[PDB]
DNA sequence: TAAATTTTCTGAAAATTCTGAAAATTATC
DNA sequence: GATAATTTTCAGAATTTTCAGAAAATTTAG
């Protein structure tokens, strides 16, 4: 019991302290205090962290691992498990382990638990190990993990759409008060600038698409004001621009 | 068994964490939604207060004093001297009897649980102190899986609060940050054409005319719409054309007017 | 017993000619494809959607339960019933008596023991669009009887996902029609539209211009103009009554949404 | 034999949820789903209009190459075929060499003595949509086959009535709007729009409206007004170059039409 | 026919988008 | 610093735009 107690504030000061996919990392936490090896997937089946502590024998696993995808197969049969599963032998197709090498490993076993926020599943966790079977305190330890990687899940996805929907309205915005010489050279210069940032000429493009140079730097000016961009002057060496707004160019294209 | 029950608990917590969150909510005691179920499953009375005092959340589901203990929970706001004192304590510290000053019971009525038992819960949502959740229990101790129970209840009430604070921060800092970079594109004739309009529009909107206070300032109509058009860009103002009458102005951007009068 | 089949598939591949000619007046769209169902299975059928709003049925065999004959009247099955069925990914046929998705009344469960129930799920896409339900007294749904009911189950799923796209496809349609009204209208003339259709308070009436114009504070030229600018989109429909005033009709539901927005 | 059956009928159900889009605009839309009728059947499949146009086929089988391969690269089976075939009214099947209706080019007959080919007909509201034409050398088709071939046919039949409903739809309501828009138009609005358009000769580009106005004795008013009234109704796109004048781009094909008119 | 409205057409003050010269800016040598 | 090549600020005008305002034109009841 005591150990139970441990090994809980052990990942709570773990897991409280854009991630690129951090949960690959935060699978190994989940690792260590049930020595096990750890999986992770979305909703979808796109695969979101893993750790093979143990002697794993790689091939598929490596690349889908490396490739960051699991089997679309498996991802999306576990997706409909619902409560929880403990205790999953290994002629079962459910299983964590390979089946590459099933008589490597028929004393392991191994674990499902599902995620859920606000009331959605948003994954799932995987768990498989040998000789001892899963019991309870490791199962508390589980749905522990299980609802604090959900919350921190529906954080980093809730605070993502509000910010793409900011953007995309500053986009908007900004575009429904160009005025259409403007949208004209907005769309020569950055047809020219390719990529999000980079060194230019405004004026001899205004001469090559008959625009007035005052009307192009007003139009910089217009985007600068809503962050869309960050122009510096180059003086006789041109304009530099950078794009702040990643929607700006989708928007335009269309 | 013990294992058995504290599973089925930590299942009972979890359902409720699921379709209970309402993120939406932001009312007084938002978490005393949290605090009920917490004293039913512990089948305890509970309590949830901040590290200054403010009451969070509580439930007296169990015999209390009343007379002087309500004073507390219809005001929402905890003894400076009780809370000063659960500031000190680093850790957990549970089954602490009445006699020490860290007791949940009233000192008004002692007598009336001799055997009461009662638990305090720091609690750090960014590992920082936010607050701290106090149990209180009859005759009945807390056995060790209860304890890893209520660290279950601290570390998930941390996060809600993390947000609640960190939306408000960005958004206000989002509002002043939008005008300090909407003002910093207009030019020396622009900007003072801004202060001009919006100190003889004096309001949260209105109609004036532009071309008036152009002529007024020695500046040239065209810069004044093509200031109010950069404004428009960053969603700063929304302006609308009324030809002879002249031009509507609205301001959507509250710090907009605190950044120019500085 | 296969030439049978494929006469009855025949039979109703002919009946689509003219149920496709539809009158939404109707109430129960899809009835007329109940009973021929029904006909040519000597069976129950009904209709339902995912939330089990009624869309068709036919009373081959006995229910006895007034009960159920209210469902019937009310056009809505018991949402337990329907949240049961529709948990169903693929087809069920030859349910027993003592299952609870039968479609029997559990009043008479005993009354008819060797009722059996079939359940066919309807899909579009990638979702879900309704469920049939057959039911029979004794006679059992052999596999030609399963070919023929999913036969009917992807028409009928075919047909809803149509109905539904196009009434989808043209109120979006029109919602873009009247965005794009309100985005040419001036100031005053925006002002003047709620105020007039707030006057109105109504989808139709009349109504005197002038004097609304003048208790706003704006030209009568200007409350024409933009009543114009609305009718050339076909958003309203007026006509000028002279010393009546003027008569409006609202044709386009969308335009109070976007008013009140 | 009726198991058999079942499990086909249930893998092109499976099949149908895949399309799950209505744009379709591809050269041979119905292809795929002649592809898998072709598959299943382990027959040679084609698919044309009521006119002849191809709409869909694969060429499992042999067939003659040069001048059979210019009816699918120009997309149009050959007059007289299309006539004979459209005929037919029901399904016939186990057609023979010798007949006219055969799938089989008349050049190479002699290479495929026991070839059969079967014409299913296409049938929405009523009306002939098309044809299904399936061909195998020695093996017959049987009686499941034709009721798998019938429930393809319907299939592809309302997805062909769907697309064209649609296309009707569309083309109506373009027509509707410009008579609606000119019909809320006054007399000098009317003659500043055939003025502004005829000087525009084309179906976009700049010019300046009160240069026109006073080159036609109206009002400048008159022309903002007529213009803005035109694009409530999405018949044009107009954008204010300042001191360059106004630009205009034509969105409704039928209006210059109408005003030729 | 006459009141009682609704449309049409004219006028004018203002707003707006664009050209183009004078002034500030940065950079190279 | 000096000079070339840019960027930016600033003044201006042709045009567009919106609204106000009096005829005309239009129904309805008479
Ligand atoms: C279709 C349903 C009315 C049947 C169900 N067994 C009931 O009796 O409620
Ligand atoms: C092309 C075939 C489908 C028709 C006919 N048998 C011919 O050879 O032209
Ligand atoms: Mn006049």
């Amino acid at each position: 019991m005591a150990t139970l107690l441990e090994k809980t504030r052990q990942v709570n000061e773990l897991l409280q302290k854009q991630a690129e996919l951090p949960y690959n990392k935060m699978a190994m936490i989940l690792g260590d205090i049930l020595e096990s090896n750890a999986y992770i997937i979305s909703s979808s089946g796109d695969l979101l962290g893993y750790t093979e502590k143990l002697d794993v024998n790689n091939a598929r696993i490596k690349n889908m691992f490396k490739e960051k995808k699991f089997p679309q197969g498996y991802t999306e049969a576990v997706d409909m498990l619902k409560v929880t599963e403990a205790n999953i032998p290994i002629d079962s197709d459910l299983t964590a382990f390979p089946f590459e090498s099933r008589e490597l490993y028929p004393f392991g076993l191994t674990t499902i638990v599902p995620l859920y926020g606000a009331g959605k599943r948003l994954g799932t966790i995987i768990l498989a190990r040998v000789e001892k079977s899963f019991n309870e305190d490791d199962l508390v330890l589980a749905e522990y993990s299980a609802t604090v990687v959900g919350m921190q899940i529906l954080y980093h996805q809730s605070r993502t759409i509000e910010a793409e929907v900011r953007s995309a309205t500053a986009v908007q915005m900004a575009i429904n008060t160009l005025s259409y010489s403007e949208l004209k050279a907005v769309h020569a210069i950055f047809e020219a600038l390719d990529g999000e940032e980079g060194r230019l000429t405004a004026s001899s493009i205004a001469d090559e698409i008959g625009i007035t140079r005052s009307v192009i730097v007003n139009a910089l000016r217009k985007l600068e004001s809503a962050g869309i961009i960050e122009s510096r002057s180059l003086g006789m060496k041109g304009t530099y621009l950078k794009v702040l707004n990643q929607q700006f160019i989708k928007e335009l294209e269309k």
